[PDB]
């Protein structure tokens, strides 16, 4: 019905990354201290979630996508987004 | 149906807000160690999502709200719930 | 019939676990530095957050789940997952 989104942030300026799916497409919005723009995160789901964790100033996501009962897991490293290893038995 | 909840926590006691989304209208639970309240959080949204960081021992935390397309971004600092910068374009 | 899911991560390895709602149901798949695996945490709901934190080394995890307008919250503390303390007024 309404769209739905998720979250994650880092350090201390600090980063922000937030999720949105809508209408079976998620897209990325960005903050890094110097206003809001739109990421390179672009993946089809109904339904996303998120978690990032920092190895020193190096940012790692992964942003969970789901459509029916498959779940997708997109990992960013540094070096673009890329499939994960994840799977479910949904 | 059934209500939507997001949850953040921080530090080590812990604190924890639990954000729910219920018939439009997002509220508040609150744990610092000393047992369950209702925090001042009281905002519209279908859908909602957070995420918080702290710097030194100050806590921040960006509430996500969304009715149809409209995502708000909701903003504590320390002194009070302000409405925030982000914007998509959904 | 989408699914939902909620994420939640630790240390640097890193540990994930990822929750998922499915016909009012929650699993949980986890990941601690070798493969996927499924995790112990099986409970009713509809709608599925979570947050966590490290005292130490010990992770601590919360996960908020919701059939109608009940949340219920559930404990790991390293031993176990426990119905905790946590209520609403939805
Ligand atoms: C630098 O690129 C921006 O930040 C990264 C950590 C990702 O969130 C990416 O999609 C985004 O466009
Ligand atoms: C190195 O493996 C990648 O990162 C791990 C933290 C997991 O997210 C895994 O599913 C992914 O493919
Ligand atoms: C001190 O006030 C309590 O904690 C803050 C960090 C906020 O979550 C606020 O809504 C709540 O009432
Ligand atoms: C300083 O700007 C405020 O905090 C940032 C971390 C962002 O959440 C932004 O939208 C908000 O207006
Ligand atoms: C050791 O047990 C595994 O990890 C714990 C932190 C919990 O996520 C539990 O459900 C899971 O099976
Ligand atoms: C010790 O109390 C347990 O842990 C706290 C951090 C809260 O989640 C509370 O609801 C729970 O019962």
């Amino acid at each position: 019905s309404s769209v739905q989104t998720a979250a994650t942030s880092w350090g201390t300026v600090p980063s922000i990354r937030v999720y949105t799916a809508n209408n079976g497409k998620i897209t990325e919005r960005c903050w890094d201290g110097k206003g809001w723009y739109t990421g390179a995160f672009n993946e089809p789901g109904d339904n996303v979630s998120v978690t990032s964790w920092l190895v020193g100033s190096a940012i790692h996501i992964r942003v969970y996508a789901s459509t029916g009962t498959t779940t997708t897991e997109w990992c960013w490293d540094g070096n673009g987004w890329t499939k994960g290893a994840y799977t479910a038995t949904n």
